[PDB]
């Protein structure tokens, strides 16, 4: 599931809202969702495998970004799952409202004798 | 080794400059250094165990901060090691020069008919 966004911002977290866990009524296995952030430079950043629970309806996936590496804008989110009973109502991107960390990294007379 | 800093800022990375690996001439074991960032609220954040090498002389330790969690100022760095031959010339804190991410998270007439 490839979801695009109008304004490419940083991704503090990815909110994935589901209405089905994907669990079949005859199978006891749990269902996992894998989320890859996509940049404006078309690069995939893995966010890992997460199980699906109705208790965690708006799944919050926290993006752990290394502060030495530069921040990057996020354009698309690819959610990869291997179960056809999984349903997603909407995918959200969480950003910082006060600042954009990507673009932020971009008088009298003085007399000396 | 508890090193304090004058201006508490964020810690993008910790630079630990060494002049000895701590390796004894009769022992083949490597020597590890553990670094804990200390906050202004007096809380320890673990940065892990790192081996000491003369090739990797400045020893840039990156800090992987989860973007959902709030940023915190760093006051002190505690470097814990269990070998008496380890020597440290200086401990540095790497921050963002353009912005402080902690404190950054803190007209005409309109006529309506």
């Amino acid at each position: 599931l490839r979801a695009y966004f109008s304004q490419p911002m940083v991704a503090a977290a990815v909110i994935v809202h589901l209405v089905t866990d994907g669990t079949y009524y005859g199978d006891q296995k749990q269902e996992t969702i894998s989320v890859q952030l996509l940049d404006t430079k078309d690069q995939s950043h893995d966010l890992g495998l997460h199980v699906l629970s109705c208790r965690n309806n708006p799944l919050i996936i926290p993006v752990v970004h290394d502060l030495s590496q530069p921040f990057y804008h996020s354009q698309a989110v690819r959610v990869s799952f291997s179960s056809p009973l999984v349903a997603i109502s909407g995918v959200a991107l969480r950003s910082f409202d006060n600042f954009d960390p990507v673009t932020l990294s971009s008088c009298p007379e003085l007399a000396v004798e």
